[PDB]
């Protein structure tokens, strides 16, 4: 609950969005990656929390809104109650961030997750403090309207391994892609 994960993919131009979807086809197996990732709590009987920004909560198929299993917080300046089924609505990141430190949370959050989209990545990057980004390099080019920040190495350390983490390089559909773990410290 105190280090932030980020959670992206990412095509090899740094890619991340196009025309408000994903500039790939759907990859299920990254999908059910992100899935194990945001969903599997260190602890039973406290569920992980995962932040995302309006548009990214809207991209959602409604059928698969909340992400279930996890407490969804989602970002806006301009909605006044949550969107229907999401647990919390909070008007900033900073917000979103205390609120899950209150005590009436502790025994109900452990891992928190980023999740989305562009401008979320943006101000969680500028955070300081402990900081891991999940990246999934998507190794290929993909027309794209919306970019990852870059990833300064002098910043973030790449892991050479990670718990719960397969480093070989994977396929589906003809799309390689890895999964790669981030970490900035402090
Ligand atoms: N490649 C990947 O792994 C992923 C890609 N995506 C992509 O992300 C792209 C879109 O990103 P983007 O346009 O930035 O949209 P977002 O999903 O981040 O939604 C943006 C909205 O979130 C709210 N918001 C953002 N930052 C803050 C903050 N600091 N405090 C309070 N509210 C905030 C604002 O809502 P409001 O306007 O209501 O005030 C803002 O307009 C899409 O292409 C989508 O496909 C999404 C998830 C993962
Ligand atoms: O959009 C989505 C559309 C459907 C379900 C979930 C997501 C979200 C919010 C995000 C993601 C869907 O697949 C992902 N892979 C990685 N590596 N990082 C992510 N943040 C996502």
């Amino acid at each position: 609950v105190r280090p932030l994960n980020c959670i992206v993919a990412v095509s090899q131009n740094m890619g991340i969005g196009k025309n408000g979807d994903l500039p790939w086809p759907p990859l299920r197996n990254e999908f059910k990656y992100f899935q194990r990732m945001t969903t599997t709590s260190s602890v039973e009987g406290k569920q992980n929390l995962v932040i995302m920004g309006r548009k990214t909560w809207f991209s959602i198929p409604e059928k698969n809104r909340p992400l279930k299993d996890r407490i969804n917080i989602v970002l806006s300046r301009e909605l006044k109650e949550p969107p229907r089924g999401a647990h919390f609505l909070a008007k900033s990141l900073d917000d979103a961030l205390r609120l899950i430190e209150q005590p009436d949370l502790a025994s109900k959050v452990d891992m928190v997750w980023i999740v989305g989209g562009s401008s979320v990545y943006q101000e969680a990057m500028n955070q300081p403090g402990h900081l891991r980004l999940f990246v999934t390099r998507i190794m290929q080019e993909f027309e794209s309207d919306t970019f990852f920040p870059e990833i300064d190495l002098g910043k973030y350390k790449l892991l050479p391994e990670y718990p719960g983490v397969l480093s070989e390089v994977q396929e589906e559909k003809g799309i390689k892609y890895k999964f790669e773990v981030y970490e900035k410290k402090d």
